[PDB]
């Protein structure tokens, strides 16, 4: 294929004459995208060229991991790829990694609406999010800092899970307080914290703890959930944190219809069932999916799992070319998917 250079976000990009008319829609992990339009097919994509994907060990193992788990990724609300290409002939010449994926126009930030979701909106989006959890969750893909930003939606609120499975100053509004705490411990349900944030502030308008550190948001978490007992302790290393907490007034748990006024009962329920200190009580995806809040969508022959995923390579320390390497080997091997891989029920 002939390709092409473009400055694209001040930097040159070198694509394939199959794609065409790209224009930037922003920053991704370590990377930077352009939406286009692919000529073979007639589709919008979004491309994703890497930033400088082996510039050290730290960018060259993250830029196998992200390609490798989104070769693997093949589910109707998670990022896959339709393409991976690289304008290198050779290994000798392969410095570049761009990645191709269905274009999608917005975040959840953004989500079209008139003036106010309605709950059975709010119903579909949760649901999306919870049947791409499952999937990943699945194949031990955890993404630990899930929040509206990561959720890429489309015209018709589609919704996919994107930057799973990885790792500027981030928001902490939506992170489990086990991974903005650095507890010694943690499961698939950090997640389910991050849904039930985010389901939380598409009923009401508002964040549900907008700390404004920490420290803060930890206070603003406890004033809705109520004081731990000590048994979470066991997971604090930190002996002035534990001191801390175990220091605070003690406070109830809140009842979650006060805090949700006027929302479906089932909506609130659901919350309750999410919005759990307890890692090991929280429901999970596969659970929640079940839930009669999403009645409506539900579809157990249409949530389906992952392949098994190998992720022996995350304990491995290899050289810089040996990462760039086996990055080359995946680009050469990708199989793009058929157009079509759906059928009626
Ligand atoms: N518009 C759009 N559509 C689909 C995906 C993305 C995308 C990707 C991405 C990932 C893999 C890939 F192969 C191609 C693109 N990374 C970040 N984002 C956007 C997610 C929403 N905020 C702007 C960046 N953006
Ligand atoms: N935080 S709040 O008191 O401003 C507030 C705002 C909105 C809401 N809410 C509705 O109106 C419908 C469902 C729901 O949860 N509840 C509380
Ligand atoms: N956004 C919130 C939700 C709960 C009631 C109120 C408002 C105090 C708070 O700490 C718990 C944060
Ligand atoms: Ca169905
Ligand atoms: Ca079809
Ligand atoms: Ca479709
Ligand atoms: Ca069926």
């Amino acid at each position: 294929p002939t390709f092409y250079r473009q400055e694209l976000n001040k930097t040159i990009w070198e694509v394939p004459e199959r794609y065409q008319n790209l224009s930037p829609v922003g920053s991704g992990a370590y990377g930077s995208v352009c939406a286009a339009f692919d000529t073979k097919t007639g589709h919008r994509v979004a491309v994703k060229k890497l930033s400088r994907p082996f510039q050290s060990i730290i960018h060259a193992k993250r830029t196998y991991r992200e390609l490798r788990l989104l070769k693997h990724m093949k589910h109707e609300n998670v990022i896959g790829l339709l393409d991976v290409f690289t304008p290198a002939r050779s290994l000798e010449e392969f410095n570049d990694v761009y990645l191709v994926t269905h274009l999608m126009g917005a975040d959840l930030n953004n989500i079209v609406k008139c003036q106010k979701l309605t709950d059975d909106h709010v119903q579909f989006l949760i649901y999306q999010i919870l049947r791409g959890l499952k999937y990943i969750h699945s194949a031990d893909i955890i993404h630990r800092d899930l929040k509206p930003s990561n959720l890429a939606v489309n015209e018709d609120s589609e919704l996919k899970i994107l930057d799973f499975g990885l790792a500027y100053v981030a928001t902490r509004w939506y992170r489990a307080p086990e991974i903005m705490l650095n507890w010694m411990h943690y499961n698939q349900t950090v997640d389910i914290w991050s849904v039930g944030c985010i389901m939380a502030e598409l009923l009401t308008g508002r964040t549900l703890f907008p700390g404004t550190d920490h420290i803060d948001q930890l206070k603003l978490i406890l004033r809705l959930v109520g004081t731990p007992g000590a048994e979470l302790l066991k997971k604090i290393s930190s002996e002035s944190a534990r001191n801390y907490i175990q220091s605070l007034a003690q406070m109830p748990k809140m009842n979650f219809a006060n805090v949700f006024i006027g929302a479906n009962p089932l909506a609130v329920d659901l919350l309750e069932k999410m919005l759990v200190l307890d890692s090991d009580k929280r429901i999970t995806a596969a659970q929640a999916l079940a839930h009669a809040y999403f009645a409506q969508y539900h579809d157990p022959d249409d949530e389906p799992v992952a392949d098994p995923y190998d992720q022996s390579f995350e304990s491995r320390d290899l050289l810089i070319d040996e990462w760039k390497s086996l990055t080359y080997d995946e680009v050469i091997s990708f199989v793009p998917p058929p157009l079509d891989q759906e059928e009626m029920e």
